[PDB]
């Protein structure tokens, strides 16, 4: 009975923590990619109930990114925010203009497409920033993931609505091995060439 | 060793499903809320690479979650959405008056504040447009979860960039019951009232 | 041997309770219906051997329950009772007057009806009284289960058959989520709706 | 999405099998005692689901279990009874006459207590009924559970608000080893005594 | 290595066991039946490597019982014996004239088999020993396995071959509830009868 | 109803087997050691019921043991014997002489010891019978439990009072490794010398 | 009886399959490194049972990788062999200068140590040879594990002692992924650099 | 995060460990078979990563076994060594006259065959050491895996390249039980002979 009054306050604490001002376990949240090779929690090393994850095309700071990310940080008491770009990520194996060309060719007018139906301030004007809309990796200059990754992190950093006390990191999601790796720590070619080991002691 | 080269061509399609033109396992785009408490996978019966998880505050459709809705689909092989709201989210318990409001008095300028650092194209020009741009639901005139789900399964429907022959439903998450609903299909309030029944045959 | 003899006694114990005076492992009696969806020492958290449970259809009180109630708590030792209706009961699914002229249908003179075979002294003498003893939500004048648990509790707590000293508390056993929940806290509505939250501290 | 659909149906039937009439999953209905040694789905062999279970002090036909065996069987579609009494039943252990002195002795007034305070038709006018109320083996002239199982049986086989193709059965839980026997069938004396054996063929 | 060495030690000592001088783990022999219904490790709750376990048909103390029962004494170190008859015990099923009869129709020689072809010095000479051989209940004046337990408790008590600091108990092992019982006390007969309770405190 | 009535005759069956004349479920009998580590029915890879398993001081062939043969063979239809020696076994780790003189030295005078109490018929008259009927492998002249094995198969082979249409088998369980062998069939002896070996074709 | 034979025929087969001719399950045999990071069944996809693994320093092939699998394949009936270098072998960090010099230094002789003392036909009177015997990659001029799997394969496929009918084929086992790849295929560079992709058909 | 730099920084080191100068987790080198049966890692007690395990045909001590165990002692920090060789060794089945003989019956000249293609300075001159190459038990005067585990911890212990600090034992593996023993500490033997036993205290 106290037992069954203890459990069903806990549930109801559990059903309405976003209610009573209560944050997610580990105070986190995650920007990454929609992708299905990225099982971001085991590579987290996390359990469902600890973070906020943000998961877009590409993992790439959008409008709607630091949206979420200033609601989580600012209400929701998050106080951790990992970026993880990930490899093979499609925003990587195409271009905007691609895009772009491929839906005028189907007969969509870039111009006069309401691109947030329920924002209808957010317009553009102009079929290359259609394209940059996208935001593809090639359109923004970036290179790799690695890059994406800290790219992503230095504008969460430095954007306003996001506090300055929040701790930001950025990793890159290995499909190959479902495992991170910290941005540029590439061992692959190191491993298959020769270099000078040391005696162990 | 024959069965360990197909085993290996099978992980060199893993690795490469964006460049080779391979969907996810069933060819699934999610639209759902960046919420700890939607275990996502789980409730729709679904293993991590069945498909593509675009994730949000509120699980609400932006620009963000067209862009990456029109890119799963036209490019990435995805031939079913699903819109997943969920109860006690966030977006049900603020107002963008109290967040824009939150804000200013910190010290931020709506006007001037740079919603998408890597679009600049992406400008609101109005204090009524900052506090649209948060989404919440009060704003937005929608006054449940079943309703933004709706909501948001129309907005993609009618969108000229997600192609028609796409199915698109909508349900809810009860994080209470970590189960999904139909909207409007609430069976907490039939059963705890004077109903007729049905003699058995 | 010494342990093979101890554990002989405690057997014996076991298939004598009722005449040694040994209780229910926690003294506690519970009031619940016959419904086979409500798996009520799961809900309970208890043990095969730790309660009495009473359970007729509705668990709402009659006359046998309070035999029965009263039976365990001055002679079995039982200190604690927990009431448990459910949601979709069948007694708030029809009327005692469809039920009555269900049996008058078939031939039935509901004034000479043996009630109880073994009390003679059990008599109605109106087609009124025959519909009351069915005890229909409807017919009560009861609502909701919730209603009901609350309604038992004080039946219950009033009466002089039962010790003021026994703790007595209400339930409804939710069989769309196999869960107890508190009488009147119902969290379903609230959580699919706009309600003010705090900011996290 | 139709998965979904279709396991959502399969709940809401679940939820609302008495507004939709449906029956417990095997059309049963068992009549045994609240006592916590019988663990009565177990030496039935039946899962959670699959019948309706009353339960009162002795596993005794009660007015109570008549009400509910008359519902169950008319309108919730059951089949088939089971009345199952149990070994040291408290029931057998006290007689009506002793609990009657116990509650004078506290100050009762047998005749003005309310028996059943939701029917108050039911009344006794008497010292005696209020103890044959109690319904302790040795006042109805019961010996055994045996006897007290089969008089049962005979009880709801010959009342008319239950119809005559139910099929009803007795049996005798035995606590000493959670385990049924047929009335009369005790073995016990039988295995350790000599009795000529045959030879194996 | 350190792990080999133990791993090794371990292997050695208990299969060398009878040579190193090393007990059985309880210090106990057991003379049961050979019956396959009795399950007996299960019923004294001990492990396999705990006892001495002697087995014959009956569990009667005969000459290779008590030659099993003087070496594991004075030589293997048991300090306690337990004897466990059980209930349906072939022994109490039939009688020595009814098998010698049985024995002499297909044409054997009572007085000229050899009964103990290792041990020629064992003879009868005498059909009236022919049939006390098989030892049968009923032809050595024993009714039930109670008795039977301790009448072989008695022997093995009183027998100088047997140190007289061992522990020796009696059972009976209850095959139709896989259970022992102290001999004679039985509880099934007091179970199914009314009995005066006691009010718990 | 049906399924409830054909488990209780399923276990009245089982309580009176030896009453019905129904036989233990393989019709086996076995012959093994008292021993600890003689886990006999997992070699044998049967359950329980399965098997009379006859265990005495050496699984040696002693007038018990023919006597409780004989009575499973011809009265309890068993049609097969096992008869199962094993390592380091107590009867092959000392000498009758030996134990006859521990006897003496406390006393114990050897010819006036009863041996078989409840078959006074049984005596010796010589202290060399004595020794002989402790049956110590060496006293025997029996020199491993390969032999053992083989000796006890053929005595009961030759006996008379065991039919010969009964299939009688001997292993010798290795207590070093939990497993039967057949009698002199050593694998160890084969695996650690030069043997001419096959080419695989 | 004819279970326990069935296995005896298992153990006494499985445990002279050398001397009855008896192959290993997968007819196969592998060469590779002795480092503890090269989990080779698990990456093969194999049984403990399944193959011959040879394992040296390097996975590099010696005259006791070719007297080794000259065994196999034309005697225990080997069909198959799979090559295995690994990424980060310690055979691609160090040199056999190195090595010798740090020999010298302790006081080491290289032209007269016995570098097989089973076999004292081998010797080099050179220490070049003794640089080159330790069959470090640089020394030999193979610059990635990719190209030693490659000559290998090569090796062991022109050697006449190894029948021409043996399928040879060569793998890297990557230690950083714990999984295998074909000679010089590696994808890494290709998912973390923009690849023009296929739109999914 | 700071979790996921600690993993991260762990899966460099791991992958890296030759080149860091980082052990095996035990310090530990393996010599044993290449035998299927042989499961080495689970006989030693061992987990993948705790050994560098060198496999050959027979567990022999060859110039390949000595390279590999000198490079791993001296220069990966190999501080104990383990020699297992292994029951029904096919290196105990064959001679290498028989296996010559095999050879010159194909076409092979023993003189012309580059038994080290990469080590082109080892060579023999004469079919007698063709014969002691193949290293067959009996062509060394070896009579059991026992004598030979023995053999080839003398011949590490007193070669030069090996580190005097080196700590160096040797054991046989049973296949018939998958189990590691000591060199001629055979159990088997000991366990089916007479032994006098010691009486228990
Ligand atoms: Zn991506
Ligand atoms: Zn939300
Ligand atoms: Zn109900
Ligand atoms: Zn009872
Ligand atoms: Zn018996
Ligand atoms: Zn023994
Ligand atoms: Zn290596
Ligand atoms: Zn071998």
């Amino acid at each position: 009975s106290e037992y069954i009054d203890s459990e069903l306050k806990r549930l109801e604490d559990y059903a309405l923590r976003r209610v009573k001002g209560i944050p997610n376990n580990r105070r986190l949240w995650v920007l990454t990619c929609m992708d299905e090779r990225v099982h971001i929690e085991q590579s987290l090393g996390i359990q469902p109930d600890d973070a906020h994850i943000y998961r877009n095309a590409g993992g790439i700071v959008t409008d709607d990114a630091i949206r979420s990310a200033s609601l989580t940080t600012n209400f929701f008491g998050t106080k951790e925010i990992i970026v993880v770009t990930h490899t093979d990520c499609g925003m990587l194996r195409f271009t905007g203009e691609e895009v772009a060309k491929y839906f005028i060719s189907k007969g969509i007018k870039p111009t006069e497409v309401q691109l947030d139906p329920l924002l209808p301030a957010f317009r553009i004007s102009s079929e290359e920033d259609f394209i940059k809309w996208f935001k593809f990796y090639e359109d923004l200059g970036v290179k790799s993931p690695d890059e994406m990754a800290l790219k992503g992190v230095e504008i969460l950093r430095n954007h306003p609505l996001i506090p300055k006390d929040v701790r930001i990191t950025g990793y890159v999601y290995e499909v190959e091995t479902h495992r991170l790796r910290k941005p540029n720590q590439i061992i692959y070619n190191e491993t298959s060439k020769f270099e000078h080991g040391t005696i162990v002691k």
